[PDB]
């Protein structure tokens, strides 16, 4: 989990440079894939608030096509947080099987 | 208002999941009809573009053939652009109809 994740980067600091890529990969995505998330959650705020504030002169179609954009959104953000979860997974268990290697078995 | 516009725009944003089938069905017609839509704008910028770049060089009877396939792609693309938005129409019943059965069963 977490805190060994924390214990593993806090111990490969004697060697960052050579601290394993599968892993360096993984954190890399995650702080990508989290940014992707925080954008759509604030696009959706702002496509929101315009909505509440336009709605009265908004034609049918054009409330629908405003919907949509809030939609797809809404949706996208899910899927980067529901990717966020099996990733931080993928990398927990990559560590924990790091670690019964390194120091359960020690080498 | 828009305290009540916050509140069915957040209860219909919290039940995209599962919409009746009518409405994921209109809201992906659409998503093929934008893309459809989407391309035709594309292969119009580009046809243009192309035009501006080499007018030129063009004789009359050329400059008539790159300009009627541009009358083309015009055209196509406000047919989609027109048929939107009779979906889009369509759809927004769907979706007030559907807001409607959501809140009634909340409340």
């Amino acid at each position: 989990g977490a805190m060994a994740t924390a214990m593993y980067l806090e111990h490969y600091l004697d060697s960052i440079e050579n601290l394993p890529c599968e892993l360096q990969r993984n954190f890399q995505l995650m702080r990508e894939l989290d940014q992707r998330t925080e954008d759509k959650k604030a696009e959706i705020d702002i496509l929101a608030a315009e909505y509440i504030s336009t709605v009265k002169t908004l034609s049918p179609d054009q409330r629908v096509e405003r919907l949509q954009k809030i939609q797809n959104a809404y949706s996208k953000c899910k899927e980067y947080s529901d990717d966020k979860v099996q990733l931080a997974m993928q990398t927990y268990e990559m560590v924990d099987k790091h670690i019964r290697r390194l120091d359960a078995d020690l080498a």
